[PDB]
Formats: structure tokens, C-alpha cells, sequence
């Protein structure tokens, strides 16, 4: 209560002054307090609060409410990583310019799901977790005083939570592997059309792993430091890494900001910022 009153009260500066519609924005120096008032302004310049008319304490109660149930324990998995994540998709939205290509009801549900999609994880050493995760979400989503959605129809209200639900679970990596091939197949025969429903739901779902991942894209002084937090949580339960680094970005990262270049020439930056990360870890990797 002491910490939602003093960001209820807050004026919440630009987009331009919170950088978060810079690819290669960090969090490093922000403050609890900072990524709640970024994350106010993701939703602002938006303009999800006005079109769907939240209350300013209900959104603010109800980011406080996602960032308590992520746990501080750990060393990646937790409110920071789910707070880039939702910069990310802000980003990819306005500066990748992918805002124009989706529906309102589609971006309130790609943020709410991109800052919710890990609740509550307990780090790896510790497709069950993501239905966990979109269960604490609708959780929080329904509790009173947190309810950012009761201003939309229940029509808008259904059709919202199954593309959140989707969204969630579409950051399984097994699920991502699994349903890519058909994505980068669209691509390399101009073939992709997201007028189709089922190729609008299957690009969501490469949107929201795109910016899951995104901490791979940084700047390399940035990445290195994510890589950290990383390596803690998987060994500390809390020599090789180059290598694993390149087999991570070969594996999984490359071809889907390759891919999604070709959506939108604008989301480059992802791709470049892959790419000298790349290049950086396989020079270290030569020891
Ligand atoms: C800047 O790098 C990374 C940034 C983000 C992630 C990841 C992963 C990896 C692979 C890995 C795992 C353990 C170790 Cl020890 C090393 C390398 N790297 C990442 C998987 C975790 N999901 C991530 O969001
Ligand atoms: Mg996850
Ligand atoms: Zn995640």
C-alpha cells in the first residue's frame, strides 16, 4: 500500500524519456518503482487505457500485483526478465512498426501476456509450467481492485483471454520448435498472410518468443551481464558458455528474428544485435 500510493501518485514521463521504445533499452538502473512507471507508459502510449477505459489505480494496483508474484529468488526468471520482455514487444510494436499489423484486443493481449507469461516461476532447476503461469494470470487479473480488463465487453473480454492464454503458452520452447517450421516455410514462399486466422495466431506466437528471447539481441556489454543471470540460475540453482551461446543462437534465435525481419524490415535491430552477440561469443568461443 506504502508503494502504491507513491506510484499512483507519480507523473509518468515520455515514452522518449523512459526509452522504451529503443531495442536496445536495459533495466539495469531502473529502480521497482522505474519499471512500474515504463510499464504505465507501455500501456499509455498504447492507448490502452483510454480504449478500454482502465482506472489508474486498478493498472497500477495490478502491475504491482504481477511484479510481487514473480519471485526475487530468481536470478532470471522473474520480474525483470518479464518487464524487457513487455518492453521488447513495445518496442517491436512502435519502432519495429507491427502495431498496424495487429487489433487492439491482439496488443492489450500480447502486453498483458508478455508481463505475465512467467508468474511465479522458481527457476529451472526447480507444457506444465506455462499453464501455471497463465493461471496465476487470470488470478491476478481477476482479483479486485487489479480487474484492467472490466471495461471491455464480455465479447472483448473472451476473445482477450484466449489470445492472452495462447500467447502464455506459446512461450514454451518445445511449442516454438514445433510450430516454426510452418512460419519460416510461409516466408521463404511470400506466402505469409496475416489476414488468415490461423497465420495471424501462429505469428503471435512467434512475436511473443521473439521477445522472450530478446535479451540475446542487447548490446554485448548488456547481454553479457543477462548471460550472467542466466548461467546463475541454470548451475547455482540460484569456460563453456561461448559455446553454448552460439549453440543457443544457432539453434533457436537466428532464424526467428531472420524470419520476422521479412514481417517487418523495422524489427532489423533484433537481428543485428543477434548477430554481433553471435560473432562476439564465437571469437571468445576460439579461446
Ligand atoms: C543472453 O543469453 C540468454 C538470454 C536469455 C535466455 C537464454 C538462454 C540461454 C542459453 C544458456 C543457458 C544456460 C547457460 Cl549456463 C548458458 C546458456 N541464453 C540466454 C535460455 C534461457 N531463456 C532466455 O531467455
Ligand atoms: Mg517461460
Ligand atoms: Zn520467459
Amino acid at each position: 500500500t506504502r508503494e502504491l500510493q507513491s506510484l499512483a501518485a507519480a507523473v509518468v514521463p515520455s515514452a522518449q524519456t523512459l526509452k522504451i521504445t529503443d531495442f536496445s533499452f536495459s533495466d539495469f538502473e531502473l529502480s521497482d518503482l522505474e519499471t512500474a512507471l515504463c510499464t504505465i507508459r507501455m500501456f499509455t502510449d498504447l492507448n490502452l487505457v483510454q480504449n478500454f477505459q482502465m482506472k489508474h489505480e486498478v493498472l497500477c494496483r495490478w502491475i504491482l500485483s504481477v511484479k510481487k508474484n514473480y519471485r526475487k529468488n530468481v536470478a532470471y526468471h522473474n520480474w525483470r526478465h518479464a518487464f524487457n520482455t513487455a518492453q521488447c514487444m513495445f518496442a517491436a510494436l512502435k519502432a519495429g512498426k507491427i502495431q498496424n499489423k495487429l487489433t487492439d484486443l491482439e496488443i492489450l493481449a500480447l502486453l498483458i501476456a508478455a508481463l505475465s507469461h512467467d508468474l511465479d516461476h522458481r527457476g529451472v532447476n526447480n507444457s506444465i509450467m506455462e499453464h501455471h503461469h497463465f493461471d496465476q494470470c487470470l488470478m491476478i487479473l481477476n482479483s479486485p481492485g487489479n480487474q484492467i480488463l472490466s471495461g471491455l465487453s464480455i465479447e472483448e473480454y473472451k476473445t482477450t483471454l484466449k489470445i492472452i492464454k495462447q500467447a502464455i503458452l506459446a512461450t514454451d520452447l518445445a511449442l516454438y520448435i514445433k510450430r516454426r517450421g510452418e512460419f519460416f516455410e510461409l516466408i521463404r514462399k511470400n506466402q505469409f498472410n496475416l489476414e488468415d486466422p490461423h497465420q495471424k495466431e501462429l505469428f503471435l506466437a512467434m512475436l511473443m518468443t521473439a521477445c522472450d528471447l530478446s535479451a540475446i539481441t542487447k548490446p554485448w556489454p548488456i547481454q553479457q551481464r543477462i548471460a550472467e543471470l542466466v548461467a546463475t540460475e541454470f548451475f547455482d540453482q540460484g569456460n563453456k558458455i561461448p559455446s553454448m551461446q552460439v549453440g543457443f543462437i544457432d539453434a533457436i534465435c537466428l532464424q526467428l528474428y531472420e524470419a520476422l525481419t521479412h514481417v517487418s524490415e523495422d524489427c532489423f535491430p533484433l537481428l543485428d544485435g543477434c548477430r554481433k552477440n553471435r560473432q562476439k561469443w564465437q571469437a571468445l568461443a576460439e579461446q
